[PDB]
């Protein structure tokens, strides 16, 4: 006996939230799904991924951009394709700064680069374009610095020594560059960054350098967090127990099929465990800190553009990436690298646009809301209109279906209203109240009776579960979701889709 939206006159309290919930930045990021990376700097000009070998070459020799950087085309293309954030390499491992920095002469101001307006600040140009399009921003500032003399332990003569005799403290240099960028309103979206990216990667032979994450965290939040009057702390990647955005554990855009947005942290020992299983961090059902699972990936073969690494991935590769990241409760952070002309190759921009168009066309028509279709449930929390099944098809992440206290599992019946072709089932857990679902099942059949065919079963839902199959014909789809004893499931949205040709399962 299936329950619809009609004649619900009951009362219920909201389900208790989980102990561990996303902050407002983490929740917005998980619902944005798509972010863009922008790697740009001397490596763009030198056919290399790690700029380890510049030595004493001048900024003007290694950063040779001769045209005004085209931030407007990049940002417009990304915004039109559905990307909601741009994370910029202000400084890569080479140490070259693409903003005008008073703390170093190893920067774009020293390179001789000037835009149409006589300014020398690529990070400011990108920030202006992002601000104009209301594109949120992240700041990538490499902890490892191959150039900066304060990096490592060196005496007043520049020769290796012990930490007590180190003449210049890299932790102060890095902190000062954080303050210089984050404290200046010409950087960010209207002065604001929502994510700081601290790469953990470092050369095997590089100098030892202990990082003062506590110091840097304070500078970040005093500029971009609750202490600065924002509604959440600025998200941090690569900051030990301060981490609020975790690395998915590979650079291929792949999240584990059952991914939890939670890690185990030790604030005293400054550690984080995100449960590495095979090639991905799958998190913990009982994790004590929300971490957004962030799958960083390259649209080309490298992070930097180059003449031998400018062919963009195919739609087959990018569709697989989408379903294995966004469809597995992870964000996709896709790099789109500018070229040595300060533009983006037309082939790369066209593939970004094609990828965005395919995602939009795939999710345009929710077959759970087509003519004659209906969404019903096995039970409605308190028989209350506040938890009605139509809350799963209202395109409002704040409204959800849930069951009554004592009912840890429920079923959703989607009647498509006729025999219907589909290949994607979409399920979104109301993660503002926690990630708690630990079993799901999706089944389908012809007609309105008889046995069910299994589409998919697994553990997690989280921000988004996409179940992608081969083209299937059905009249009805049944979704089962369950949590542990003493909790109830909360589903904010569901959908059924037929993907575009270039998003179909191979
Ligand atoms: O290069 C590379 C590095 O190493 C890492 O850390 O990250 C990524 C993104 C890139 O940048
Ligand atoms: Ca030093
Ligand atoms: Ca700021
Ligand atoms: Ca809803
Ligand atoms: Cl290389
Ligand atoms: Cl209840
Ligand atoms: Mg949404
Ligand atoms: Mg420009
Ligand atoms: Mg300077």
């Amino acid at each position: 006996n299936w329950i619809g939206d009609e004649n619900l006159t009951g009362n219920a309290e909201a389900p208790a939230k989980d102990d561990v919930v996303p902050d407002k930045n983490q929740f917005r990021y998980q619902k944005e799904e798509l972010a863009a990376f922008c790697h740009f700097g001397p490596n763009t000009f030198n056919e290399i991924e790690w700029g380890e070998h510049y030595g004493n070459q001048k900024p003007s020799e290694i950063f040779t951009l001769k045209n005004d950087f085209d931030a407007e085309t990049l940002v417009k293309t990304l915004k039109d394709a559905g990307f909601k954030k741009l994370i910029v390499t202000a400084k890569h491992h080479d140490g070259f700064c693409i903003w005008d920095s008073e703390h170093t002469e190893y920067d774009v101001k020293a390179s001789g680069y000037k835009n149409k307006n006589g300014e020398s600040d690529i990070l400011a140009e990108i920030s202006k374009a992002c601000t104009d399009q209301n594109m949120d921003m992240g700041l990538y500032l490499s902890p490892w610095d191959i150039h900066e003399p304060s990096y490592g332990y060196k005496d007043e003569h520049g020769n290796p020594t012990t930490p007590d005799k180190d003449a210049k403290d890299y932790n102060e240099f890095y902190n000062n560059q954080l303050e210089e960028i984050l404290g200046n309103p010409k950087y960010g979206n209207d002065g604001h960054f929502v994510e700081v990216w601290m790469a953990g990667a470092k050369g095997s032979g590089a100098n030892a350098q202990e990082y003062d994450f506590k110091k840097w965290f304070k500078t970040i939040q005093d500029n971009e967090g609750k202490a600065a009057g924002y509604d959440a702390d600025c998200m941090l990647f690569g900051a030990e127990a301060y981490t609020t955005v975790r690395w998915i554990g590979n650079e291929l855009g792949i999240a584990g099929k059952d991914t939890w947005s939670k890690s185990k942290v030790d604030k005293d020992k400054n550690t984080i465990n995100s449960n590495k299983q095979g090639n991905a961090t799958v998190g913990f059902e009982d994790g004590d800190q929300w971490t957004v699972p962030e799958a960083d990936a390259r649209i080309t073969s490298g992070w930097f553009w180059g003449t031998k690494k400018n062919t963009p991935k195919t739609m087959e590769e990018l569709s697989d990436m989408y379903f294995n990241s966004v469809g597995h409760n992870a964000t996709l952070l896709l790099n789109v690298p500018p070229n040595n002309q300060g533009t983006v190759d037309k082939a790369i921009l066209d593939r970004v646009t094609e990828f965005g168009n395919n995602i939009k066309a795939t999710f345009k028509t929710n077959l759970a809301k087509a003519e004659g279709a209906s969404v019903k449930v096995s039970e409605v929390r308190g028989g209350a209109k506040e938890y009605k099944p139509g809350n799963m098809i209202d395109d409002n992440d704040e409204t959800y279906w849930a069951t009554s206290d004592g009912k840890k599992s429920g079923e959703i019946l989607i009647d498509l209203g006729k025999e219907t072709k589909f290949d994607v089932v979409s399920i979104e857990e109301a993660i503002q109240n926690g990630q708690r679902i630990n079993n799901y099942k999706v089944e389908y059949r012809n007609g309105d009776s008889g046995t069910w065919t299994l589409l998919e079963e697994g553990k997690t839902i989280g921000a988004k579960r996409l179940c992608r199959t081969s083209e299937t014909t059905a009249r009805q789809i049944k979704i089962t979701v369950g949590t542990c004893d003493g909790k109830v499931p909360m589903i904010s949205e569901i959908g059924v889709y037929k993907s575009t040709e270039d998003m179909e399962k191979p």
